């Protein structure tokens, strides 16, 4: 099946992202805009720190800063929770544990506001080392590919999601960030609850050569996989 929510994503959709953050007491705000094309699992966005210098590395914020733009193949469209919750949207909550360092806890609402898919987030970070990889800005400005593992939480009418991000460091080491996530629908309508599957996620970071503010340009491609081939023909 294809959910009614998925019909909202068959063309190019404008995206807005607003994040209000506080990490070890360093307050900051990020705004982003761009567009997604879930037909190709593609996002293209530019984010700006509107409060000055970002007090954490940009790569640490990529997962917090719209999984409804993932491409689900045909035999797996009945497993797309994220589009099925649209346009009313969903609440996405995480705790992200940076190995040997602090944690982010985030709560976001992802939903349509008019024609635009908007992700509004609050983030709180604590327990960071002032000279660790994060507040000491030792992460390279790049990003790896990851698998985002998804399972249904039928009790909560949503999903539980987990994965481990690898952030590359200049000296050849890696800073690991373990992500524990759950998503729940905002509205009343039925949502699709999936079988166990994963998203294969790729992200590339760049800069706008005419932008003086602290910023990140991001390109992402995300495709779902891993459903056995249960629903062989369906």
């Amino acid at each position: 099946m294809v959910s009614k929510g998925e019909e909202l994503f068959t063309g190019v959709v404008p995206i807005l992202v607003e994040l209000d953050g506080d990490v070890n007491g360093h307050k900051f705000s990020v705004s982003g805009e761009g567009e997604g094309d879930a037909t190709y699992g593609k996002l293209t966005l530019k984010f700006i720190c509107t409060t000055g210098k970002l007090p954490v590395p940009w790569p640490t914020l990529v997962t917090t800063l719209v999984q409804c733009f993932s491409r689900y193949p045909d035999h797996m469209k009945q497993h797309d929770f994220f589009k099925s919750a649209m346009p009313e949207g969903y609440v996405q909550e995480r705790t992200i544990f940076f190995k040997d360092d602090g944690n982010y806890k985030t709560r976001a609402e992802v939903k349509f506001e008019g024609d635009t898919l908007v992700n509004r987030i609050e983030l709180k970070g604590i327990d960071f080392k002032e000279d660790g990889n994060i507040l000491g800005h030792k992460l390279e400005y790049n990003y790896n590919s990851h698998n985002v593992y998804i399972m249904a939480d039928k009790q909560k009418n949503g999903i539980k999601v987990n994965f481990k991000i690898r952030h590359n460091i200049e000296d050849g080491s890696v800073q690991l960030a373990d992500h524990y996530q759950q998503n729940t629908p905002i509205g009343d309508g039925p949502v699709l609850l999936p079988d166990n599957h994963y998203l294969s996620t790729q992200s590339a970071l760049s800069k706008d050569p005419n932008e003086k503010r602290d910023h990140m340009v991001l390109l992402e491609f995300v495709t779902a996989a891993g459903i056995t081939h249960g629903m062989d023909e369906l």
